RNA sequence: CCCCCCCCCCCCCC
């Protein structure tokens, strides 16, 4: 009885982490970066996307990534993409005639977005009294962070479906980015958000670049109010892909009686093993599903189904479940759990 | 159920703190400093803003920051700007025929301020009996500190709004700065406070410079009453942007019964996690919102709606809430906590 | 196989 122990999940994690062989992916592909000396240039484009109405927003995500490249530096971004498991060579961007030339992003798109911005600015200046503030202009230094805030909104909804991600991005951007939607009325959150989702699907090393930018920005001593907003949304993205662990600790806090069930008590050992694996991985365990790290799925609580049923029932009783489409394996446990959770929530008690 | 534990907030701070990459911003920008060799000159300017009635008070904040630069030194100020995450290139200050040519400050403005002060001095010397005391003249050595005191008053309200900040600055400066107002009858605290708010919003690295001056002044072995007043106000700004944590420890000190409610006791774990993160950051945690450090927002108690509602209710019962504009998520807890806090306040019990 | 919900922050007085 005492000596019959397995510790399967610790062995699996040790098997995965202890490889001395590294696999090279994206071996023949080249991405684009913009050197920090061109920050002031890419601050213009990142704004000329916002304050005008464009037919196409296809490469707006790449433009935000170019701003991230300028913020970190071309050499540091190359190192970030090389330490991210991708053998992607990096191409520098060139200013020509001034305008920008970015690898991959066609120059027709750049010249079109610039021309639309110029025409809109002329229309808004001629018909007005020549009075446009500093924060209503594409030159403003917080426009790239506004684009990256749309990107960070779509970043949180990366473990979800594209349609759900776009819906949530639009809803949360009409609130979070209310000031920007006052200063730049013509910015199209659906299309910019869909561009960011497309980028984060096609280029997975750019998830790592985005995460490094979030780290660097949060480590900064000072920042504008847009950078603080970006960091807040980025931290809202932290636990993405592992809401079941969060609702499990929530079920423990709620003291759900059906956690004492026979099946839940039978599965608590493997549950604690999953949580111990989370602790053993450490601070990077939250970014596993964001990075699309193959090591994720070691943190799934799927093989313990009755604990998951009880946890989803507790969440439903608390009303927290929302529209979470996760499967409920056993329905009886789920129903009893939500009954008790609602009964506890309704009653007001003092300890 | 002992192992069902996550510790998300510590992991988020670990990610933000453990960054191997440094951000780069304001790359192509420059700012002005004034060497200590010009302090005796900048003092004059910093006082010629105070005893005359000027049409434009646009750059008074820049003149206060110039005096700070004279105090710390040009090289130390450049280092301070560099370690604040901003790659602003310091531009030195020169003299011309003497007056100052400060970078980014129009010479027309400096000439206007000097001429207005000279005309006012001539008018108050010709009509009056010619008994101007040593403290009433512009070349007084505490005038730069008197201007920086208005700056420090508006500094304590950088987390608040502009209108609240200006109203509070004027209200508090009629009493905090009564002696300076007597010495300089015509000093416009509203316009100078507006100038300082504009500087703090536009140039965020000057928040770091202003904090470094506060530290270099508080660490001094001796000081005048003006510098002691400035340090008093600067320390009154310490917990800016985090009044919810202060009110939470107030509620715990008040032994509010609704802290023992079921939901409050449910959220107390992560509340204590936030306080542990506060202790982990240490002395510089208070200056996070003043600096607009993007790392601020890890200290938010918005993810504990019931604890926040109880804290706000306790504050409202004790009369501390004043006119606080935060949200009360759970109104029943807020009202119950307010009732208990009023009941405890009314009763006078001595042990 | 796995994932799937919601959610910027701040705001008083001295």
């Amino acid at each position: 009885l005492q000596g019959i122990h397995l510790s399967d999940l610790s062995y699996k994690h040790a098997i995965l982490k202890e490889s001395q062989y590294t696999i090279k992916r994206d071996v023949g592909t080249t991405t684009a970066v913009t050197p920090s000396s061109l920050q002031q240039e890419i601050t213009l484009l990142c704004g000329e996307i916002l304050y005008a109405k464009h037919a196409d927003y296809k490469y707006a995500a790449e433009i935000g990534i170019q701003y991230i490249s300028t913020a970190l530096g071309s050499e540091r971004v190359q190192q970030i993409l090389r330490n991210s498991g991708s053998e992607v060579q990096v191409v520098l961007t060139r200013t020509y005639s001034q305008m920008l030339d970015i690898h991959g992003v066609e120059k027709s798109w750049v010249e079109e977005i610039d021309k639309e911005a110029r025409k809109t600015m002329a229309t808004l200046l001629k018909e007005s009294s020549g009075n446009i503030p500093q924060n209503q202009r594409p030159s403003a230094p917080d426009t790239p962070i506004i684009l990256l805030c749309v990107g960070a909104l779509i970043f949180t909804k990366l473990a979800s479906t594209i349609e759900v991600g776009l819906e949530t991005t639009v809803r949360r951007a009409n609130r979070v980015l209310s000031d920007a939607l006052k200063r730049y009325p013509r910015m199209d959150i659906p299309k910019i958000a869909r561009s960011f989702y497309d980028l984060f699907e096609q280029k997975v090393y750019h998830r790592s670049l985005f995460i490094e930018y979030g780290k660097a920005l949060g480590s900064s001593s000072t920042g504008s109010k847009a950078e603080s907003l970006f960091v807040n949304i980025f931290m809202q993205a932290y636990g993405a892909g592992q809401t079941m662990l969060r609702w499990g600790v929530i079920a423990r806090s709620s003291n759900n009686i059906m956690l004492g069930h026979v099946s839940v008590q039978a599965e608590l050992k493997q549950v604690t093993e999953v949580y111990d694996l989370v602790r053993e991985m450490g601070p990077e365990s939250g970014l596993l599903h964001l990075r699309q790290s193959p090591k994720a799925g070691l943190l799934s609580l799927a093989n313990c189904p009755n604990f998951a049923s009880v946890v989803l029932g507790n969440a439903s009783g608390l009303g927290i479940i929302g529209m979470y489409r996760g499967r409920v394996p056993n329905t009886e446990l789920f129903s009893a759990a939500e009954s008790y959770a609602k009964s506890l929530k309704e009653s007001n008690k003092i300890n």
